[PDB]
């Protein structure tokens, strides 16, 4: 088993196209989150909407198309394949910010200004699972429109956006769709570690994942088995070689740490590379780490 | 040890130009042609050259700290997680675009409590001021950005009217003709009747030929050799291009030390006419001579 020879600050995030900057405990080491992209389990296997490359992530591909009010995208995968209403949430690589306004730039697959900015609301007509959104925009989008997500906002002014949560993918979700399950701290002092971007968020700061991006092709590429409980990591200076932390990997696809009280990853330098050590078992004690 | 390329299929991996998916690749219309790319560059052993960073995410990216002139604005420029920029070894900042001779929009936000639009779209001329291997630029906004911008290249138009936007070209990084700008070097079809493999992606270029941007390597491929500093063993890398659900061999490709991959392409096709979803896979070190069976 090994896990990407890379180091943290040329990882990217799985959840917005930015670069981590640094590693976090939450606030509430209690917290479970769902993210649905930037997971995969470590044999390899995609869960939720977690697409291979960092170029596919927090990306929307569809067809304009008319809607009582304007305009709408009909939803197509990002290569521009259809995009059938099943098992996953979404089509691959659709962003996974909840609960706030999200403004898409996107281009026709030119004269001009090639660009429009899709400004995109989660309510009621937000129902990426079955292949529809809806927008307003400045400018005027037709046909195949390919983009990226720039900068999410308050869903209502006085709100705030909160990063940590994801979308409700429609009412045709049901108990087959395959959401990404919750992450689970797993006890025992261990907390998640996340890895957190600079992103532009009105009204708030930074964006958290929990694998890089690159960890997730890793996976996806090597088809490894898995043979122990899980994973333990080095986090180690590349500079002078030394050891500077240790982190256990889960199956299931996160990373864990033991915060020193007050302190955590976070007080950890950026330019670490996690390197394999060993398999442990589910309960392997960790050295605290910050 | 073992030098590899990777396990994904052509359509999962990202352009190393700019930030997109590969789907398709070509051989150039004159074969003869040379290409200078200062993205997407390493060498087998794992050896970044020119601008090229590790992570698609930093592909065509640029960052800097906005100033003013007494005529306009410009960014000095750094790399991209904020620290210095120092002119020393290499074009410009690592992941700055290299889509030469056209205008560029780039969409940067500050990185502030923010309120409001976020987002500037800064437009550069590759003109006199144009010194990114210095540390600077100029732009023009019809937005007002201030302090630590990073943003990405949104796309790319002709520098005048009438021109048009080539995307096979490479920006002059330099001030003056004689500054060093420690460019990544030429690469040359190899002969033997090679041709090199462009990588294409669909990309927003206003007045070019197509609206496409080629690479010579897939960025994942460059990730994959920095990651496994593998030493080379042989003067080429055979590669078969497989189907992954037969597993037949739908091609045979060589991928040279410098990092560039080429075919010998059937005449008036080439792997342009290959399928999509294909793996690349390595088969064994061969002699720089190896005469490949030709493809599409």
């Amino acid at each position: 088993l090994t896990v990407p020879n890379i180091p943290l600050n040329n990882l990217a995030n799985s959840r917005v196209p930015a670069m981590i900057n640094k590693m976090t405990v939450s606030t509430d080491q209690n917290q479970v989150v769902q993210f649905q992209n930037g997971r995969c389990t470590l044999e390899g296997q995609l869960l939720g909407t977690t697409p291979v490359s960092a170029s596919q992530v927090a990306r929307i591909r569809g067809k304009v198309f008319s809607t009582a009010s304007g305009k709408g995208l009909n939803l197509t995968e990002l290569d521009g394949t259809p995009y059938h209403a099943f098992e996953s949430p979404a089509p691959l690589g659709f962003p996974d910010i909840g609960a706030c306004d999200w403004h898409v730039s996107t281009f026709k697959v030119l004269s001009g200004d090639p660009m429009s900015r899709l400004d995109v609301k989660q309510n009621a007509p937000f129902a990426p699972h079955l292949g529809s959104i809806e927008f307003t925009s400045d400018q005027d989008p037709t046909g195949d429109q390919l983009g990226t997500l720039a900068w999410v906002s308050p869903s209502t002014s006085g709100a705030r956006v909160d990063p940590w949560k994801i979308p409700s993918y429609g009412s045709t979700v049901t108990e087959s769709t395959h959401l990404a399950p919750p992450i689970f701290p797993p006890g025992f002092g261990e907390a998640i570690v996340y890895f957190m971007s600079d992103f532009p968020i009105v009204s708030g700061a930074q964006v958290p994942c929990t694998l890089p991006q690159e960890f997730v092709s890793h996976f996806v590429e090597q088809q490894a088995p898995v043979r122990g409980e899980a994973a333990l990591l080095h986090y180690v200076d590349p500079d002078t070689h030394r050891n500077l932390g240790e982190f256990k990997l889960y199956p299931d696809g996160f990373i864990t740490c033991v915060p020193n009280t007050g302190g955590g990853p976070q007080n950890l330098p950026t330019n670490g590379v996690f390197v394999f050590s060993s398999w442990v078992s589910r309960y392997y004690q960790l050295k605290p780490v910050g």
